[PDB]
């Protein structure tokens, strides 16, 4: 899976071992395991969410599977609560968006996940 | 909903109120209110459009439906309108993709639109 | 079409020519005409691979059509070759999600492809 957070806090705000911290909390989270899991923290971000520029996020999860109704709700919890407690980013000001991939549509290692 | 433009047009260049000019224009656009539209804007990319480096834009526009045939021409004409008035990128070197997403997958505040 | 790769290798380890590169050989796997090939590649990236920050990629390929199973092998050798090649990413370390996007939902010159 891959989970991509894009945020206008400042980088040294993004606390040493962030990166090991999503790529753990999301390796539990879907099941999968850890080596699969690829991470991407992008600070200092041009932003406005409804017009305001405090602390706000744009991410995406995208995984083969692992995506759905209440699973979602699940990794919203888990992924708002992630930003605001080592961020400090309200979680009305984050918005999530989830992929369901296909296999056949997830390149890696020269070759696809089919 | 949400909206992200990439562009290799410098920093200095994106004027003054570019995001909310964004914000507002999505706004009426998608007729949401504008405390629902995130905006982000990513200049001085290392992009070219058919092998040319000349001013370009790699965008996208994410919203829970408002995506649709005629919506979406609507959409390009004025964003690209924007994107020449205000970076003076042509509209033949723009791309936009559109994407309607489930409310199921979209996270916010702790939780999903479903 | 639309490539962009992700990397947290730097800038100055991307060698001249990359961005003609990708655009000459993804026309040419692709079948599409080399003046609708865009690419994008964003080096510098705070990010990692399996909880690893070794050099890694995380990649996307839009393209309206010739996207299936055995096409996105085969993109993704080519693509994971180049990262190899010119980037010095072990391709165990690249993911590349690709999408078949409806010419409804491609904005172009104030417009869509639909
Ligand atoms: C086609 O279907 C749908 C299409 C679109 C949507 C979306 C899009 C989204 O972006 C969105 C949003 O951003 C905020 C939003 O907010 C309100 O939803 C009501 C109920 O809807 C209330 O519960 C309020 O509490 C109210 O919640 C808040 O108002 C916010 C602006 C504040 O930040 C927050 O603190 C709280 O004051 C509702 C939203 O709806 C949902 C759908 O189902
Ligand atoms: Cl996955
Ligand atoms: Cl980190
Ligand atoms: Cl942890
Ligand atoms: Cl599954
Ligand atoms: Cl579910
Ligand atoms: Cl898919
Ligand atoms: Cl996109
Ligand atoms: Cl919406
Ligand atoms: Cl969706
Ligand atoms: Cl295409
Ligand atoms: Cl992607
Ligand atoms: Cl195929
Ligand atoms: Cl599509």
């Amino acid at each position: 899976p891959m989970f991509i957070v894009n945020t206008n806090v400042p980088r040294a705000s993004v606390p040493d071992g962030f990166l090991s911290e999503l790529t753990q909390q999301l390796a539990q989270a879907t099941g999968k395991p850890p080596q699969y899991i690829a991470v991407h923290v992008v600070p200092d971000q041009l932003m406005a969410f409804g017009g305001s520029s405090e602390p706000c996020a744009l991410c995406s999860l995208h995984s083969i599977g692992k995506i759905g109704g209440a699973q979602n709700r699940s990794y919203s919890k888990l992924l708002c609560g992630l930003l605001a407690e080592r961020l400090r980013i309200s979680p009305d000001r984050v918005y999530i968006n989830y992929y369901d991939m296909n296999a056949a549509n997830v390149g890696w290692n020269n070759s696809t996940f089919a």
